[PDB]
C-alpha cells in the first residue's frame, strides 16, 4: 500500500508504548492501516480473533472506566483474555511493596500489561522492572499515547492528505478550552507537527498553551520545512478561533461553549472532536450537526487499541 | 417455532416482564430446558461464542451478576465487568445518554443493574445495542420472573395450557408491599389460569395497582372470579389449597416450618427468590416440597436461554 | 510414577490444608508443575483445561495470590467470574455462607476462596457441591504457598523426596516465626522428609511450641529425628551456618499491637551470606520490606523471584489435576 509491514511487525514485536514519541513514521502507518482493517472486520461482523492464547493484566490505579473498558473490549475481541486490577490507587495496590518488585513478579504471570497510574514515575519504573511489554493507558506527564493514535486516526479518515506530507497538503486545526492541562492537546500537537499542519490555540489567559509544546511543534514543523510565522495563531474568542480550521478539537473543563450558532461561520468540511467526557463545552444540539464526530472518535479507540495489541503481541 | 421466534427476539431489549409476550415465554422456557439437560449431561454448552458483553452493576447484587456472567461464559462468550460503583462514581459527571452511546460501540450487549428506574430507560434510548435489565428501582427484574415461572412450569406444566379446568393456586407470603418480585411474577401468572392467596401483615398488604393488573389479566382470559384473589393474616388459612408457596424477603410473623407445611397439598412446592433469613427454617431444606435452591440454579439456564435467543447470529439438543 | 491413578484420586478433591495432600499427590503436583514450567518456557499451547468456568472469591485484598490464580485459570484456557475488594460482610450481606456456597456452586465448576475467617472456608467446603481451593485463611492454611515453596526447594535439592537417612536437607526460617504462618504450613510439609530446622528469631517471635511438636512428631514417624533436628538462634551468624535453604519470613506492621513493636532485626545482605554453603538458596514468600537488600537480588543464591513465578506453574498443575474431566493429555 505505502510501506513494507511484516518487518514493521518485527520492529514492533515486544515494544512498550509509553509516549507517542516511541512511535515512528512506519509504526504509525502500520497502526493506522491495521486499525482500518479491524474497523471493516467489525463493521462486517466478521471474525476478529487474530490474537488468541494471550493473557494480559490491566492495572487501573485511578478511576478511568472508559479507557479500561476500551482496552478490555480490544483484548476480548482479538480473542485473548485479561485479569483486571481496579478501583484501587497507587497506595492500596503497592501497600509496602516497591513498584520494581510488583512489576518484576506480575510480568512472570502475563504476556503484557496495560497500566494507568497518575504517577509519571511509576510507569517508567514499571518499564524498568517488567520482563513484558507495557502499554501506558494514561499517566501524570499527560502521556496517553493510544488517545493520540485514535485522535490522529479520526482526523486521517476525514483528511488523509495529513499523511501525504507536501506544502500543498496543509491541515489547520483549532484546540479550544483548557490548553494548560489538556494533556490530550499536547500529545496530539506533538504527533500533528510531524506533518503539514497549522494550529489555532483558543484559550482564556490562565489556560494558554505551554511554551514547551509550542517549541516541539516549531522544532518538528521546521524538520519537514512546513513552519512559518502563520503556522501558530492564538485567539481569545471562538468567533475568529473556529475559522479556516478543518478540525475543531474541544478540551475537557467555561468561556467557549460550542453551539449550532457558533458553528455557522466554519468551513463546510470542518469536523468536531472531543476526547470526552464533555460537561457543558458542546451543547446537545451539536450532536445532530453532521460536522460532529466525537462519538465515532471514541468508537475508533477500539479499532486502534486492537491494532496496537495485534502489532506488538502477535508471534 | 424457534427460527421464527428467535428472529423476532434478535437484538430485543428486555427491561420489563411485559416486554415478553406468550410466544417469547415459550421459546425462553423451551431453550432454558435445553440448556438444563446439556449442562446436567456435561455436554458442550458453547452455543454463543465470539460475543463480548459489558455487565454494569451500579448496586451490590452479587448473585444476579455472578449468574449472568456464568451464563455468558458457559455459552462460550466473554464479558467486561463494571462493578463496586454507584450511579455517581460511574457517570462521574457524564450524561447517561453519552455513557451508553459510547459504551455500546465497544460491545454486543449490556447487562445493566441500577437502582434508578430512569437510568435504565435512558440507557435503552441511547444504546446502539440490546440491554437486559438485571434489576432497577421500578422493581422491574424480568429474569427473576422468568426463572420463577420456569421453576413453577417444571412442577405444573398446565399453567401454559390456559385450560378452564387446570387452574394453579399460589400463596405469596411476607412483605407484599415492597416485594417487587411478587409484583413482577403476579403480573406474569395472571396471564394464565391462576389464583392468588396474599398472606401479609396490614402495612405490608399487596398494593391496589397490582390487584388491578391481576384482575385485568385474569378477565382478559376469562379466568377471573371473586375467589381468584383471597387475603389472609395467617399461614394456616394462607397455605390452604396452593400448588406453590412463594415466600418473600424482608428489609418475624410468617416463618415456614415442617409444622406449617403439614396441611398443604402433597404436590405443593416452596419458592423463595433468596436470600432467606428466618422466613424458612433449615429443617424445610430436607422436605422434598422445598425447591428454592433449584429455583436459584434455574436462573443460569434461563439467563443462557435469554442471551442465546437475543444475541445468536444447531438449535440446542 | 502412576499419574492415571493419582489424577483419578484427585478429581474433584478440595484442597483446604497441606495435610489434604499426601505423598503421591505431592509427586503428581511437583511432576505436573514441572511440565507446565517447560510448556510456558517453550511458548507452547498450555490450554489443557478449557470449557471450565471458575469463581474466584477474594474477601480480603490479596492481589498477588488472586492475580496468580486468575493467570493460571486463563492460561489453562478456562474462564473465571471474580469477587474482589469485598470483605466477608459486604458479600454475604445477610446470607448464611452455607446458602451462598450451595447456590454459587450450581453455576461454576470450582471455586478459589480466600477469606480471613478459618470457619467460613470450612463451611464453604461442607455446603459446596463443587471443589474449593483455599487461597489463604485465618488458621494460616495457605496450601498453594506450601506447594510452590516446596516446589522451589525440590528444584535445587531433589533428595528431600528420596527420604534417605544420609541425604538430609537443613533449612533456616528467619524473622517473625510466631506470625509467619507460611513457616508453619511449610515446616509441616518439610518434617514429612529428612530435614533439619534452624529457627532464627527474636524472643517475642520464637516459633510456636505446637509447630515444634508436629515437626518432632513427623520426623520421629520416619526415623529422621535427633536432638540436632531443631536448633534455635538469635543471630544470622549461627543461624545461616550449614543450611541448604534460607527462608526469610515477612514482617507485617499488622500482628504488632503498635508501630513501636515492628522496629527489623534480621536483614539479609551480601555480608551475611559470606559464611553460607555455596549451594544455599534464599526464598521469601514476598512482598519484602527491608529484610532482603536489593544488592542480594544479583547474588545467584537468591531465587525468591523464581519462587513467586513457580506459583503460576503449581496453581496450573493443581487446577489441571483436580478439574480436568477424565483427561490424559
Ligand atoms: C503489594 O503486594 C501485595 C501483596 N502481595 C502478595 O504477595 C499477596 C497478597 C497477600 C497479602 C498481603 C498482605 C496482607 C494480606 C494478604 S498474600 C499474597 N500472595
Ligand atoms: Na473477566
Amino acid at each position: 500500500y505505502k510501506i513494507d509491514l511484516d518487518k514493521i511487525m518485527t520492529k514492533m514485536k515486544n515494544k512498550s508504548v509509553i509516549n507517542i514519541d516511541d512511535v515512528d513514521d512506519e509504526e504509525l502507518l502500520a497502526i493506522l492501516y491495521t486499525s482500518k482493517q479491524f474497523e471493516k472486520i467489525l463493521k462486517n461482523n466478521e471474525d476478529s480473533k487474530y490474537l488468541e492464547n494471550k493473557v494480559f493484566c490491566s492495572v487501573f490505579l485511578e478511576p478511568s472506566t472508559r479507557t479500561r473498558c476500551s482496552f478490555d473490549a480490544a483484548i476480548l475481541k482479538l480473542g485473548s483474555k485479561v485479569l483486571n486490577i481496579t478501583d484501587m490507587n497507587s497506595t492500596s495496590f503497592y501497600k509496602g511493596e516497591t513498584v520494581e518488585d510488583a512489576f518484576k513478579i506480575l510480568s512472570t504471570y502475563v504476556d503484557g500489561i496495560i497500566y494507568r497510574d497518575p504517577s509519571k514515575k511509576n510507569v517508567d519504573i514499571a518499564v524498568s522492572s517488567s520482563s513484558k511489554p507495557i502499554i501506558n493507558a494514561g499517566n501524570g506527564t499527560g502521556e496517553h499515547p493510544t488517545q493520540s493514535l485514535l485522535d490522529f486516526y479520526t482526523i486521517h479518515n476525514y483528511f488523509p492528505f495529513i499523511l501525504d506530507r507536501n506544502i500543498n497538503k496543509k491541515l489547520n486545526i483549532a484546540f479550544v478550552g483548557d490548553l494548560k492541562n489538556g494533556r490530550t492537546v499536547h500529545s496530539l500537537s506533538k504527533l500533528l507537527s510531524r506533518y503539514n499542519v497549522s494550529f489555532n490555540f483558543v484559550s482564556c489567559k490562565s489556560l494558554n498553551i505551554p511554551k514547551d509544546i509550542v517549541n516541539t511543534i516549531t522544532y518538528n514543523l521546521k524538520k519537514n520545512n512546513f513552519y512559518s510565522d502563520d503556522s501558530i495563531k492564538y485567539f481569545d474568542n471562538l468567533e475568529e478561533g473556529l475559522e479556516d480550521v478543518h478540525i475543531i478539537y474541544m478540551t475537557r473543563i467555561n468561556a467557549f461553549i460550542l453551539s449550532n450558532k457558533t458553528l455557522e461561520n466554519t468551513r463546510d468540511d470542518t469536523k468536531i472532536l472531543h476526547p470526552l467526557p464533555r460537561v457543558n463545552e458542546i451543547k446537545v444540539e451539536v450532536d445532530s450537526n453532521p460536522k460532529s464526530v466525537y462519538f465515532t472518535q471514541a468508537e475508533n479507540g477500539l479499532y486502534v487499541r486492537m491494532a496496537l495489541l495485534y502489532l506488538i503481541f502477535s508471534s
